């Protein structure tokens, strides 16, 4: 059990029972944070990476461009590092010194953007510099990379199977990307046959999930839970397979990672407080009482210590 | 697999094989950031707290009070939420904001220590406030509490031995409290039997364990090597099992992580780069050329933002 690279080790984190959450241990939490570059965004990288390989169209020699400085940037500049391509990704010029500082220290050239243009500035940057020689550059997309799904369904929901020994009959998960809920739900529901419930979580400040299936007007808004309600529906969110959906404000979710923290020694960013939170809701309906609730916790405290978190 | 809290979640790290250090792929990496509170003293954290519970020396309503914010004091602060103690860390007022926010935010009192004492001030005053109602406060004593080296015993030696097949030939670890070199040495040699290479790392600056085997004038110094380099033989460091000691300076330590995280894509901290340099070093004699050493990573990245490091 000695992995070649680094990108290879990906996955096979623990499940932690809650004890001041849910009710007789029913809400149980996937520490994601455990992982290469300490995200749930390390299976993407690496398999976003493993998949534009296999079919080509990533090479010896050519080169990544993401725009992204978040989860997804560092876990794409820890493969690219670990597998040796070059990486850019493209970001405000406004991004923290500390994520500079990470990924400049990761070996990614950074391509900073005005900062009056914001993260349109940063995409539009990444598909022109892609554009000026699309036989060099390659961009991997994941919000609509299949690669980025097709890995949760491949390791994180056989691995909440198999720790669980199939008794799970609840996946929480906040929505970025949608890959993680979709990815799991497949597993479970498709792959081993469980009729489980697949539970959506997103920001009530930004609630597009829920106008959305409710057939009401989409109207996204800022929120500071980092790394969920992207503002649109991604199209890795399959949401055939969801069968409910969460909304979670702000401060609650800051409360309850920093509760997480001081009252279940877990060291989780905003989004795992998210989740939980809605976790703890459906935990303490009658109707979910004799349930195994499993809540996917997306990353790390010390990633967030520059943040309200702290 | 369902852990009953986050202190029983530690361990089961994963071997990384170096790319760009050794020959012919003869250096492996263990990832120690990939625990509960990211580091490898969450096995001690936890495993210390457990041993005093069995033999009644921490029961429900006493708390614990410790000379520390390193790595240890983050362990110890995670395991007493995890487990429902109330913890008091001692430490100089002069430590980073950071690093108070991350203990105060994992719900640890914490009491600062006059500036001008240092470390120094922060153990006398854990003393102090033992002293005042020792029935009431416990210090578990990291750097001669013996369940510290017996948790890598039980646990970080067997993982190597079974990651490896058996076919580790030699370990590197830096010695803080000598914990990790001592239990992964008495397990591979004592319990499986193996003659392998037994090596400490410790800093060109304060090498005071190659002084002392070598009969000389014991000469501590200052180092920015974090975790490592205490300046003494703490009793956790059984000197019987080392077989060899490599001096390692700050610089090229420091050198050594970036490249870790620039050239494998590992986020390790600066102790790790300490490690592999000392191992890089062995690598490359003829003598180690047939031999896998295998190299103990004792944090993560993200951790040293604030530090040198980056």
């Amino acid at each position: 059990a000695i992995y070649a690279d680094n990108s290879y080790s990906i996955g096979n984190t623990p499940l932690v029972r809650l004890k001041h959450f849910g009710h007789n241990g029913n809400v149980v939490v996937k520490i994601e944070g455990r992982n290469p570059s300490y995200s749930v965004k390390c299976r993407i990288g690496a398999n976003m990476v493993w998949q534009a390989e296999k079919d080509g169209t990533l090479t010896k020699g050519k080169e990544i461009v993401e725009p992204t400085s978040g989860n997804t940037g560092i876990a794409l500049a820890y493969v690219a590092a670990a597998r040796g391509y070059k990486i850019t990704l493209t970001m405000p010029e406004t991004m923290s010194i500390e994520r500079k500082r990470l990924l400049c220290g990761l070996g990614v050239n950074l391509v900073l953007t005005e900062g009056a243009k914001g993260m349109k500035g940063a995409i539009a940057k990444a598909e022109e510099i892609v554009a000026s020689d699309p036989s060099r550059y390659v961009m991997l997309k994941q919000f609509e990379n299949p690669a980025n799904p097709q890995i949760h369904r491949e390791t994180t929901g056989p691995e909440i199977w198999k720790d669980t020994d199939g008794k799970v009959d609840v996946v929480v998960a906040g929505v970025g990307t949608g890959g993680s809920i979709t990815g799991i739900s497949r597993a479970i529901k498709l792959d081993f046959g469980k009729q489980i419930t697949s539970v959506a979580v997103e920001p009530v400040e930004s609630p597009v999930i829920s106008q959305t299936l409710a057939g009401e007007e989409v109207k996204p808004g800022p929120h500071k839970i980092q790394g969920i309600g992207a503002g649109f529906i991604p199209k890795n969110l399959d949401l055939s397979i969801i069968d409910r959906v969460e909304t979670v404000d702000s401060d609650t979710a800051l409360a309850t990672a920093r509760r997480l923290m001081a009252e279940e020694g877990i060291l989780a960013g905003i989004s795992s407080g998210a989740a939980v939170a809605a976790a703890d809701r459906l935990a303490k309906l009658p109707e979910f009482a004799d349930k195994l609730i499993v809540v996917i916790l997306p990353s790390s405290s010390e990633r967030y210590l520059s943040t309200a978190l702290f």
